[PDB]
């Protein structure tokens, strides 16, 4: 899509040299800002064939505050099997801090019903926030949230949301993360009786593998097709009770998915 | 200032009509995002004189853990008045967070000194960040945290921010809030033998309160004058030396300052 090549061309344009944790370099921007009309289709890149699949599978995991790799096992979705250990545990990550931050005093903090609360009861207030952020627990996560803050907003009986990403691979990562939260603003719209608004994407270090040029210049040279329509065929009694099937996306005439490979 | 300066007729341009905590009425936009080159100046809003000696009290206050009013009252400032209980408390806020983290098992976190570590150790990680939103502290502070969440980035010898903040009132706000950042990304530079780079400004619920639109009208008919220097005369030992004294702006000549009350 648009907002993303433009992300990408610019990246390459103005990127500076900037090498990761012991490895690969990148070229680096950053503070960056894109935002996506959910109102005018599902913001899924149809530049390169994204699977949606480990999307959907994932959230619904965050939403159970699941943080063990059983649940996405079960499923044959093997995207957090690079950190996890022998148990298939990585640590208090997303799951744990939206529904269950822990607190000086013992307590655990359900941050995502705490935000239900508030769009249904005070939809103008301007603290309707989730942190993954949780600087007391960062040295037991298997790795530091890379989405991590994000806040809702409602105006006209629109939902809009905006989502603060710390690191961001472009080419790898961003495609992913986008559609991710583009979800999840939908299903917390549908579960409040609001409209769906807009997507703001926010992020810090945003950059390219220098290894991924070959394939951004395949991608650059692509052009991007109509968005998508998502579909929720079920309306869950709670925020909790979504099933993979619920979800469906219809008109997604994407070009050829490319590939990236990865140092180690 | 130019990007202020466009901010401010974006809002009135296309911001809806939200209202506050029970009162008055606001035009609000949703994600917004500008950036200042600190090397093109000092960014302290020159369309309207602003003092500076409230924000540097202010700053040196976050700085020493300080969350009560003694420090600020003992200097003449008064800024926070309006929040403090009868003993000039305001809970764990800012300056809490900043310096003193509370864990879950009795550990307090300087978040401050953690970066200053990132910034002389790994000047190239994606992790330089401080976090005043600690859920678990939420309800006992005066008021949750409006610059929430910052994110520090080195490239180039250059050392940038970002900030993100929640809710801002672009008249009486904003300018305040970009100069106490301004400022305390110079103290961070200089404490690292770095260059200042950019300033980037993220906001959420960035709004004009409507009993302020004449006073929007006359800075708007306005011309920005050029951006002052900043000039520290002095090198502290550490980052939680720096005095009063030691900062000096030059080259500020601003349009008469305005006001702007408030409902109560």
């Amino acid at each position: 899509m648009k907002q993303y090549l433009e992300l990408m061309q610019k990246v390459l344009d103005e990127g500076t040299q900037k090498n990761d944790r012991t490895g690969t370099g990148t070229l680096s921007i950053f503070g960056h800002q894109m935002r996506f009309n959910l109102q005018d289709g599902f913001p899924l890149v149809t530049t390169k064939r994204c699977h949606l699949r480990s999307i959907i599978h994932e959230l619904l995991w965050f939403l159970q505050g699941d943080t063990n790799i059983a649940y996405l096992h079960e499923n044959n979705v093997t995207i957090w099997d690079e950190w996890a250990d022998e148990n298939g545990d990585l640590g208090p990550v997303y799951g744990k801090q939206w529904r269950a931050w822990p607190t000086p005093d013992g307590r655990h903090i359900d941050q995502i019903t705490t935000v239900l609360n508030q769009l249904k009861n005070d939809p103008d207030s301007r603290r309707i926030i989730v942190s993954a952020w949780n600087v007391g627990e960062l040295d037991k996560m298997a790795l530091a949230p890379c989405h991590a803050f994000f806040q809702f907003y409602v105006a006209d009986g629109k939902l809009s949301c905006q989502l603060y990403q710390r690191s961001c691979d472009v080419f790898l990562g961003l495609p992913f993360n986008i559609a991710s939260y583009a979800l999840l603003v939908h299903m917390m719209a549908q579960q409040c009786d609001l409209e769906v608004g807009d997507f703001v994407w926010t992020g810090g270090d945003t950059h390219l593998y220098s290894n991924h040029m070959d394939q951004t210049h395949l991608q650059l040279s692509r052009e991007p097709r109509p968005l998508p329509k998502l579909i929720i065929k079920r309306k869950p009694e709670s925020i909790f009770d979504y099933r993979f099937e619920d979800f469906e996306i219809e008109g997604y005439d994407p070009h050829p998915g490319i590939k990236a490979p990865v140092a180690i």
